């Protein structure tokens, strides 16, 4: 069915990670890479990366250091139309990192500069 987002209906916890990002106008040059750096996803115990590939926007979420996930995690992206301060936003894509998986959990979409994107990662 349509993507279902539990956040922001529910509140996030101390080990959740949230961030937002913009996509640049597609006429602005990027230097693309087959394997861009992972960064720690705040206090979640996971790593993440947000990048583009030939354009597609991609989010990967994985345990550190070749480990398996020790729990189940919900990964959600909402998109909010730009220049619309009263916009409600849409639940856009979701993914799961399941207990025992190695990852990454991945989400991708056709790159679009007309929305701001909001990522949440949380343990179930």
């Amino acid at each position: 069915g349509p993507p279902y987002c539990v956040f922001p209906g529910r509140r996030t916890s101390s080990t959740s990670f949230t961030t937002s990002f913009s996509t640049e106008p597609l006429g602005y040059a990027r230097m693309l890479h087959r394997d861009p750096p992972y960064e720690r996803a705040g206090n979640s115990g996971l790593n993440h990366r947000i990048y583009e590939r030939s354009l597609r926007t991609v989010i990967d979420v994985a345990p550190p250091d070749g480990h398996q996930a020790i729990a189940n995690y919900e990964i959600e992206v909402r998109r909010i139309p730009v220049a619309t301060p009263n916009a409600a936003g849409d639940c856009f894509h979701t993914a799961r990192l399941s207990t025992g998986s190695r990852g990454p959990a991945t989400i991708s979409w056709d790159a679009d500069a007309s929305y701001t994107y909001y990522l949440t990662i949380s343990e179930d």
